[PDB]
């Protein structure tokens, strides 16, 4: 970082130096009219190379020593270290005329020399290292570095009906602990030259991109001041001297989206004064790099923490029920919610996503899962309409994977669609630009436009298989429907009838016989089962998967007026998945030995692993468990900078 | 690629087999209830293997054999070669119940062999070589492989007033030249199997960034129909039997740009027809990608073709004059418009850059600057004014640089801007971002705003002094300007006085004495000089430049009532450069030795040098000889998708 100083005809030129820097000096534009030579002489502090046109020849305190006078021959001063003074620190050039050995005038170079660094944590400890050079870059990977800052997604007062990066304003002392700690560490004399002072500063742009507070009269009276963000461009600092730093706290406002890459920036710069309606000069400036940390998907591999559900008709964790007026006629928890996490070093808490779909129980999520430590974010489409497959029933996450030497520690987001030629349905572009823009788990478009709900959670699923890996991927099959009721038929249970209790009972007689006997049925599941298939390509595709890690889980569909399926009998991948243990739904299929024949089948399937069983009665609505349930989980032990996106 | 298909129950399933995929195979849901085993038969160029949980063991044409039925045992189905008719390329499997010998039922599958690839180039030689794996991918570099696309910028019919990129019909055949080849390549039977078709598609997104045409009745009656394109998402292509070709050609519509990254994919897919109201199944799928050739000016180190002026008052090359009419009273040339060049492999041509400024003779790129081989972009601010930095004069580059350990092949563009903090003028957005959206040329903001134009060719200019290269850039100093004067006033040449002709003349006599005399003219400079220094540092800095590289040149400015620089005597930094043979305008200094003392000045610095220095008579509009004129440029040889940005 060289800085050009020049010195003025006759006169002595007054400067402050920051250290990390070097001044190139011009001595030729100030030199007298017929000199011819040039003597200087410095303090010791001040280090002084004479270089003629590449070659640097340092000098002594006191020069006694006359240079040749050129535009090639120049200066180079450099300092070690702060200063304790505005001055005594000084470059002083004498010139002299061949026809003497008294000077004839001279120039002069008062420096004060001052140390200013803008500090964050690129190493991401948790603690503020001092000037990283790497602080105004961000890099991937386990030996990259950059300074990672979260959204504060959540809420410490719950007086109001908003996450705390609403605002401008830091009201709970607690708010602090999820910003990201940024100080200004300075080194000089007791006070700064005249016409100097220093200013953080943010761009136009990042406005809506970050805040930043700084903590004042700490106990007492203590207060909260915004010193940049929202309105306010910059902020001027005010010097302290000798050894001081000023500590201050970054939130993230806005998620990594379409348009911004999650980074952001603040420059801290000297400004020297010039003289009115004229601007400050930058003489210095020092830039650190924030990346927003991403909003993470939990699969279903992950250890569970909480279980929630609508209300209602009628292990090892908790669950949380929503009642009545929260419900306000709607059903489905899934659907409405995602759950996710975001994390810093040593600083992160859950977020939740809210589904744009905005059914009766919109209100929900912030009336109130927002609070301390939880998060909340939306994004509802303003030019286009949704439909139902922006519901969060369709939106699921695999468990990490390797795809071709590819490696996705987090997982990969699976979103239902169509066809690119169906014109059928699909995901609000909003939140498809969101997900991809968090880019860490690199979401993928299967097929759902097949199924009348539209859905990802009817035909898969994951469950641990407690290696503890692998995780099995469930899918559903028409084709193993077929061949287990024709070999109960082949065993003289072709007879017998599903839908046990319900209706109509056996008064509407549903057999394995009749049901076989359905040609339209047959057809329409061939199809449905070829539509199974296609996901089946995709995912094992993109997931990296071989044949040897898919289960076939027997299910039945029908076709309605839209061409889609509605499932025949309650859809058994529509599960929940807490450590083993399954929450399977109750097919009520036809009964062999007084038993379901399905239950047993998918029981003969999962059980010879440490799946448990279990299986909920529910689907004219129509969904199972899955739709009606949605599960809270521990984050990955992966942290997500770590990656190589 | 492995892609599932499943046997029918006692059915015989027929289907397409695309080369370069393989079929995973199921046969156990089709077996009939109550056979223990299965035997397989299969043609000759089908490849068949069992496969028992990733055991696969490759079984003959007529089997004769006999294995376990199981889920986990299923087949691996290839091809070799595409089939020479629609069937007899087949798979049947026999199964059994162990009471016979004899099979009970039996499935099969007919494979109609076909191989189908969306071709283009993508090793950048200039033809298409068949099915580049790294097509479907962009990669910079010199090993790097991608497929490159030309804008079309220019008009082959002068009948209208556009670029050809403009509508969605092609009239000249030349048009096809500046087009990217790409060849959709085919082997197989004299027909496809019922139900099956092939289609060219495109994003909605990608509408208006390219269009594919493609030629029919070839001499004749030749057409040039639209495939894809505005509006056009997809078009149904005529299989022909064998091997066949079809080719197309592609335009590129847009520049990369803001929230364009220059990237386009064109897709090849083959469908399979289900049944009315339901969508067609993307069976296979291919895709290509192309990267849009981004727009790259041409320093003054590079060899001039044509020099254009506009008109008027009053060497091995040629000279374009802008008449009256076109004029309309503009004097400037160079403020709106800056030459570019654009290139593929063997296909480009020049590209002009047309400003937002739109002054009188806003009309005239277009009318006529554009033609065959010639082409034409603008950026227009909607929501922005537009001020004097948005004129090209504040549009440079730089010459070939290389900052620490990067190279910048085909230089830096530099233009010019105020201090964030100061609220000055800068630079349109649209264009801003269009310029760094090129990227190659990675575009570095000056400080022109102390200037009362704020352009950055006033303060600095680029010369070759044929090594060839080093470029020696040349800035201007108001300290050197001083300090000769100062020597010829020692020089007893004081009383000499400047604007020789023109005015006052010597009734108003500006003297080397008056001026060095003046004051508030001696600290205006003082400040011009800091604010030249400013530049220097960054010029320095971002474009790896040494002191050894710089020649300052003596001007001298006077501070308007924005606190703005304006010359005092002609600007010489405004000069025009080919190679070597400054075009310098006449400073019109004092005289010493019936000369001139700036003139002898900067000879004395240029002419040691290649440089032949040649003086222009201008400066009360106010510019020098750069807004009077604007120099086309040979291109660089060096191929910028060699680069890594
Ligand atoms: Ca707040
Ligand atoms: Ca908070
Ligand atoms: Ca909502
Ligand atoms: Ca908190
Ligand atoms: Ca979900
Ligand atoms: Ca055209
Ligand atoms: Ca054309
Ligand atoms: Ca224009
Ligand atoms: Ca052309
Ligand atoms: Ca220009």
């Amino acid at each position: 970082r060289e800085r050009t100083v020049r010195l003025q005809y006759g006169s002595r030129v007054e400067a402050v130096y920051v250290l990390g820097t070097y001044l190139w000096t011009d001595v030729y534009s100030a030199a007298p009219a017929g000199a011819q030579t040039f003597s200087l002489k410095h303090s010791e502090h001040v280090w002084v190379e004479v270089v003629r046109d590449g070659e640097a020849e340092e000098v002594a305190t006191n020069g006694k020593q006359r240079w040749l006078l050129s535009p090639s021959t120049t200066l180079r001063v450099t300092m070690s270290q702060a200063s304790t003074e505005a001055s005594s620190d000084k470059v002083t050039v004498n010139y002299y005329d061949e026809e003497g050995s008294i000077p004839i005038d001279q120039a002069g170079l008062f420096l004060t020399a001052i140390e200013i660094s803008l500090d964050v944590d690129a190493d991401r400890d948790g603690v503020v290292e001092k000037n990283n050079p790497k602080k105004a870059s961000w890099t991937w990977g386990p030996e990259g570095q950059g300074a990672i800052l979260l959204v504060n997604c959540d809420r410490e007062t719950p007086w109001l009906p908003k996450e705390d990066c609403r605002d401008e304003k830091v009201y709970s002392k607690e708010d602090l602990k999820d910003m990201s700690q940024m100080i200004l560490r300075t080194k000089g004399p007791d006070r700064l030259p005249a016409g100097y002072e220093i200013v953080l500063y943010i761009s136009m742009s990042d406005s809506d991109k970050v805040g930043v507070f700084y903590v004042e009269n700490p106990a007492a009276g203590q207060r909260y001041i915004h010193i940049l963000g929202r309105r306010k461009l910059y902020h001027v600092v005010k010097y302290t001297g000798g050894s001081a730093e000023l500590l201050f706290f970054v939130e993230g406002l806005c998620f990594p989206d379409e348009g911004f890459s999650g980074l952001v920036s603040i420059h801290v710069s000297l400004l020297e004064y010039m003289a009115q309606d004229i601007p400050l000069t930058p003489i210095f400036t020092d830039t650190v790099i924030f990346r927003i940390a991403p909003w993470i998907m939990t699969p279903n591999i992950l250890p569970p923490v909480s279980v929630f559900v609508c209300c209602m008709k009628d292990t090892n964790c908790e669950l949380k029920v929503c009642f009545q007026y929260l419900n306000r006629g709607d059903r489905w928890i899934q659907d409405e919610i995602e759950f996710g996490y975001i994390e810093a070093p040593h600083k992160g808490f859950p977020v939740v996503l809210d589904s744009p779909r905005d059914g009766n129980l919109k209100d929900f999520p912030v009336k109130e899962l927002l609070g301390p430590d939880f998060g909340y974010v939306t994004r509802e489409p303003l030019f286009e309409s949704v439909t139902s497959l922006d519901s969060f029933g369709n939106l699921e996450v695999s468990p990490p994977v390797t795809v071709n030497g590819k490696t996705y520690p987090l997982g990969r987001i699976l979103i239902g669609s169509s066809f690119p030629l169906s014109g059928g349905r699909r995901m609000t572009k909003v939140v498809r630009d969101f997900l991809k823009a968090q880019q860490v788990q690199a979401p993928v478009e299967l097929y759902s436009d097949w199924l009348t709900v539209g859905h990802v959670d009817e035909f898969m699923s994951f469950v641990p298989i407690p290696g503890t890996k692998k995780f099995l991927l469930l899918m559903a099959s028409t084709s193993a429907c077929y061949k287990l009721f024709r070999e109960k038929q082949k065993d003289g249970h072709g007879e017998a009838i599903m839908f046990k209790g319900l209706g109509g009972m056996s008064s509407k007689r549903i057999t394995i016989n009749k049901i076989l006997s359905n040609e339209s049925l047959v057809q329409e599941n061939l199809y449905f089962q070829r539509c199974l298939d296609w996901n089946r390509d995709i995912l094992k595709k993109e997931l990296g998967l071989t044949e040897q890690d898919i289960i076939d889980l027997p299910a039945l569909f029908k076709m309605d007026e839209d061409h889609r399926a509605r499932a025949f009998f309650p859809n058994m991948v529509n599960m929940i998945v807490l450590d083993k243990d399954l929450g399977i739904p109750k097919p009520f299929g036809p009964q062999v030995e007084e038993e379901c024949c399905l239950e047993m089948h998918v029981r003969g399937l999962l059980e010879p692993l440490g799946l448990e069983c279990t299986f909920i009665d529910d689907h004219k609505f129509l969904g199972e468990v899955h739709c009606g349930t949605n599960v809270r989980r521990k984050p990955f032990t992966f942290k997500w900078w770590h990656m190589v996106p």
